[PDB]
């Protein structure tokens, strides 16, 4: 492999199916040290052996090369995710290709695609796997994937065959049929960038090209030879052979034709190859069955039942069970106890009894129709179900006996409530699911310890992570994506998190097994000091640091969190980077982290599961890691604390309620609260904080709502506070940092008022009303059609009120002062009180004011008559002019009762005085345009 442009780990990533390399993934590129890959999807590598030397072919079969019978095994040991198979039989050709019959059928894949016709003509080959590079110019490209002895740029690791280092080649095809000895073989040569060089044990891996007209990677055939050195080194394929692989495939093929009849088994005798039976029908055994390499395969949409003669206890051993699409077979025998019962294929097995031993399935359906079916169940390669169908049908343990690796597959309670101390699941393929729709399943998960779960929920289920102590330590960390009626959680914390991408490592073991003489530095650690430059000018160190995935990586899957409702009871719930969630929320004495920094990474990650399938592993780390966090609908709470922190998006669509509930927004927070947000508590924000009625119920339209905060809301930056589209806010807001916003929709509005006219007895216009104390002496304010009752003292640094404003109200018989700094009012509105001796109110003190403007007042004095005493009303010194009241003969005050005013006093402050009185949904709104 040459690193010179690219990272050692991409190759890896590739060949295992890791980071930007899922299966599928179209227009994928990588950095160099840029490089576009070619516009296919990237294939799926599982069908690979572990070690690389041989492919799954899906069944019991697999294909290699002949000469690889000399080498170390290299082939005939086959290691397929947790299992081990055995070449047992072969068929080989003078082109040194070899079909591989293995001692059982393979769980972990359904194997590679076999429909390469080598005897196809050259245009017609081309036409049908070739790749546009340029302009209609086809080239045939492809990717091969192997573990022979690794190398990066001259860094010698001296590995043959480990699955860790499984690495992938990009190739382009020289000559579809090289001359060769043995004879015609496929001829290609690596890219010249993306360059991983065939070494000998490559031999035997399989390469594949790409279909145009049916669009998939398909198995052009396996790994021969090579001719040559460096860039331009040649490798030989031999083509996949069908006819020899057809015939080894007859070898085992007893069709038993049972017909809806009973065919009865027992003394070598029906009344090894694999048993294809066929019809349907009864299979009755009178004694134990051994078919040893052989295996039942059962055809499609048929009904059969295995049973024992006599309600004997008799077991079946073999290859497996082999169930086609649309199939049932009832199991009422037990699987022989030592030894595992793979079962593959899309159809279902019904398992009627217990079977006292482990199940390993990959495909289709298995039913536990009995306590405790199967000791240990293992769920690997994505497309199985295993379907609980009767009480405790799972096992024992704190994984209750099941586990998925690698792709997973699916876990239908089916109505039931099952319990895991820990669920044992590898990645995100892994789904616990309820099919029905009329009786829901409790999911208990119940840790005690940090514990993450990386496969999902959906279907009709209810989580629960109850403990009957409270155990801070007790984080159930959810990593995939939760979609549930519900969740509840008392006592232990829950956290809700994206899933940080897994990458490939070079090694998994610690330790480097040969002796620091004769082999130095660990290869490891040398493959990190040859990148550290380039890693540190690009800060990307997580690329070499043989750690599947990093807490400071950028590559982060995000994950959906959908609920009616989340129950929380003394605890903590935390909302992660990368998490989008939306539902309810009812906390009770617990605390919520909206946005919160601490995320959670497992170091097996994808590899959980080990030994023979049935153990589990994980090691978590925390720190921080900062990334977008999403919180969708409402909040009610009694006591604890709300926090929401960085990056974190939140939108209180529906009605909120803190009691006794402190709520703090932190600095680079934006929430948006369009339902109704009530507390008997404060709220402090250093963030974006934006109070608006309910812009939603129709697909147009907006109906308002209330912000009470008994405890006020203070700000704590440079930040923003606004409140808009028929928004109602009670509560004062005090403030000392250079704070700005907002009150009204700033020109987004007019007088074509919709919603209920009975519910503008509430804002009368503005679509905005506040009250009502404002101590800011730093912040802005702008007043886009407001205002407030103003309740309080409020000593505010600077003042636009481009529209309606501001009146006073309303201690009895208690005044108050408004105190600005550039007070710009460019129009209407300041209705201020006084009873006649006692008078309130000294604005602006550094001037520059506006056009129009409305400058009022009103009473508690019955004066039949005038009373021309001197009372001020503002205090701008000097001023940039007067005419910023102008004189407008139509006010309707309060009362029947119309003082007058003044120009100038004393000295270049410019007040307002007083004079004497007159006589004259029917308005405050009434002088919007005056």
């Amino acid at each position: 492999m040459d690193i010179s442009k690219a990272w050692a780990r991409d190759y890896l990533d590739l060949a295992q199916n890791k980071g930007v390399f899922q299966p599928g993934s179209t227009h994928v590129k990588i950095k160099l040290k840029d490089f576009s890959f070619p516009a296919l999807p990237v294939p799926d590598f599982s069908s690979a052996t572990a070690n690389g030397a041989a492919t799954s072919i899906g069944g019991a079969y697999a294909v290699t090369v002949a000469h690889n019978a000399k080498n170390k095994s290299s082939a005939n040991y086959q290691t397929y995710g947790s299992t081990q198979y055995t070449q047992i039989n072969r068929m080989t050709t003078g082109n040194d290709f070899s079909i591989q019959r293995l001692n059982k059928y393979v769980v972990e894949t359904r194997g590679a695609d076999t429909s390469f016709n080598y005897n196809e003509n050259n245009q017609n080959i081309i036409d049908r796997y070739g790749v546009d590079v340029g302009n209609g110019k086809k080239e045939i490209i492809g990717f091969r994937v192997g573990s022979g002895n690794t190398t990066f740029s001259g860094i010698k690791t001296s590995q043959t065959y480990q699955a860790d280092l499984l690495s992938a080649s990009l190739f382009h095809i020289t000559n579809l049929r090289a001359n060769t000895v043995g004879g015609n073989k496929v001829e290609y040569e690596n890219d010249s960038y993306f360059t991983n060089l065939t070494t000998n044990g490559d031999s035997g891996s399989g390469v594949y090209v790409f279909d145009n007209k049916e669009d998939k990677w398909v198995l052009l055939g396996t790994t021969h030879g090579i001719i040559g050195n460096g860039k331009t080194q040649k490798t030989y394929v031999t083509p996949f052979d069908s006819k020899t692989t057809n015939e080894l495939k007859q070898l085992f093929i007893q069709n038993v034709n049972i017909d809806n009849n009973t065919a009865t088994i027992g003394g070598g005798k029906i009344t090894n190859k694999d048993l294809v039976f066929s019809g349907g029908g009864k299979i009755s055994l009178k004694e134990n069955l051994d078919l040893g390499y052989g295996g039942f395969i059962f055809d499609e949409n048929k009904k059969y039942t295995v049973s024992a003669e006599g309600n004997n206890n008799v077991t079946f051993k073999g290859a497996g069970i082999d169930i086609g699409k649309g199939s049932t077979v009832d199991w009422n025998i037990k699987y022989a106890s030592n030894d595992a019962l793979h079962k593959i294929g899309e159809g279902s097995l019904n398992v009627i009894q217990a079977q006292n031993t482990n199940l390993k399935t990959g495909n289709g359906t298995v039913i536990l129709g009995a306590q405790k079916t199967f000791n240990n169940i293992y769920v690997a390669g994505g497309p199985g179900t295993v379907q609980l169908n009767a009480e405790n049908a799972l096992g024992e343990g704190d994984y209750a006996g099941i586990f998925f690796t690698e792709n997973g597959g699916k876990l239908d309670l089916n109505g039931h409530n099952q319990t895991f101390k820990k669920i044992a699941a590898t990645d995100s393929g892994t789904t616990i699911t309820n099919s029905n729709t009329t009786k829901e399943s409790v999911l208990s998960v119940n840790n005690q310890n940090n514990y993450i779960y990386h496969g999902n929920v959906d279907g009709n289920v209810r989580l629960e992570h109850h403990l009957d102590t409270k155990q801070d330590n007790a984080r159930l960390i959810l990593d995939g994506d939760i979609q549930a009626n519900s969740i509840s959680i008392k006592n232990a914390p829950l956290v809700m998190q994206g899933h940080a991408t897994d990458h490939a490592i070079f090694r998994t073991t610690k330790t480097n097994n040969c002796p620091e003489f004769l082999c130095g530095v660990d290869w490891v650690t040398r493959i990190k000091n040859a990148e550290n430059s380039v890693n540190q000018k690009n800060k990307t160190t997580y690329k070499s640091n043989n750690q599947v995935s990093d807490l400071s990586q950028p590559d982060w899957e995000t994950r959906k969190f959908r609920f009616d409702n989340l129950n929380i009871e003394d605890s903590s719930l935390s909302i992660a980077r990368n998490a989008d969630v939306e539902g309810n929320i009812q906390a009770k004495n617990s605390v919520i982290n909206i946005g919160d920094k601490t995320a959670y990474i497992d170091l097996y990650s994808g590899k959980n599961i080990t030994g023979a399938g049935f153990t589990f592993r994980q090691d978590i780390k925390s720190g921080d890691s900062i990334g977008e966090s999403k919180f969708t609908g409402g909040i009610m709470a009694t006591d604890g604390s709300i926090s929401i922190g960085d990056k974190a998006i939140v939108t209180l669509n529906t009605v909120s309620s803190l009691d006794r509930t402190a709520l703090t927004i932190h600095k680079g927070a934006n929430v948006t609260a369009s339902s109704s947000l009530f507390t008997t508590s404060n709220i402090k924000s250093g963030g974006d904080l934006t109070l608006t009625g309910a812009t939603e119920s129709t697909g147009e339209i907006t109906p308002s709502m209330f912000y009470a905060a008994g405890g006020y809301e203070l700000t704590e930056d440079g930040a923003n506070f606004t409140a808009k589209n028929q928004a109602s806010v009670t509560g004062d807001i005090k403030s000392e940092k250079a704070a700005k916003l907002s009150f009204g929709s700033a020109d987004k509005d007019n007088s074509a008022t919709r919603y209920s006219q009975f519910a503008l007895a509430m804002l009368d216009g503005f679509d905005t009303s506040y009250q009502g104390s404002i101590k800011a002496a730093q912040s802005s304010l702008a007043m886009n059609n407001a205002l407030w009752k103003v309740t309080g003292n409020s000593e505010l640094k600077k003042l636009n009120s481009t529209g309606s404003m501001v009146l006073f109200n309303g201690g009895k018989n208690i005044f108050n002062t408004l105190t600005v700094d550039e007070l710009t009012t460019s129009n209407s509105a300041f209705v201020m009180r006084t009873n006649t001796q006692q008078a309130d109110q000294l604005i602006v003190k550094n001037k520059l004011e506006g056009a129009n403007n409305l400058l009022l007042v009103d009473f508690i004095e019955k004066k039949g008559n005038d009373k021309n005493l001197n009372i001020d009303l503002v205090k701008a010194p000097e001023n940039t002019s007067k005419d910023v009241f102008k004189t407008e003969t139509q006010t309707i005050g309060f009362s029947d009762v119309t003082p007058e005013i003044k120009q100038q006093e004393k000295d270049g402050k410019s007040v307002w005085t007083l004079t004497g009185y007159k006589t004259v949904n029917a308005d405050y709104k009434a002088f919007l345009a005056e």
